[PDB]
RNA sequence: GGUUUCUCUUCAGAUCGCAUAAAUCUUUCGCCUUUUACUAAAGAUUUCCGUGGAGAGGAACAAUCUGAGAUUUUUUGAGGCCUUGCUUUGGCAAGGCU
């Protein structure tokens, strides 16, 4: 989210140089695509491994004794 | 002596990735009642999204194509011919020859 911000911020500042001031209508997209994508990649198996935990206690039930 | 494409197998040792995330563990911290969840640095590993090379099979379109394949200077008649030594008989070692 910090490096959304000062992509938004960079953005705003490469843009903002001449007629153009702090309106509500700056748009690009492909940067912060890019971050939350990687980090999609990044949380993809972590997530995966929780849900099967999840649907192993679920539907198996849950090891009162266990490890 | 086709191409494109799909699948499988194998080797990935290149920035396999002109890209970049996460997790565990060993720790130092930051935070700090405590549990996850924590902060940012190192070490140790891993996982995921990708990747390259090779081979096989399949499919659709090329249906061949693609290859491979001389007289006149110095690199051709200054060609012939004889005697002695030796014949070792293809002519050889020396002389006058045109
Ligand atoms: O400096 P800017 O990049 O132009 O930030 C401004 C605004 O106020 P400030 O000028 O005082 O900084 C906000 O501040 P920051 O978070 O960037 O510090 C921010 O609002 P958000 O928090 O909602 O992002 C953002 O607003 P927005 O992203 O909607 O454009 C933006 O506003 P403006 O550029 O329109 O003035």
């Amino acid at each position: 989210i910090r490096m959304c911000k000062d992509l938004k911020h960079l953005i705003y500042y490469r843009f903002n140089t001449g007629p153009v001031g702090k309106g509500p209508g700056c748009g690009f997209w492909a940067a912060g695509w890019r971050v939350w994508l990687f980090f999609m990649r990044g949380i993809t198996p972590l997530l995966e491994r929780w849900l099967g935990n999840l649907l192993a206690r679920q539907f198996e039930g849950r090891h009162s004794k266990g490890v």
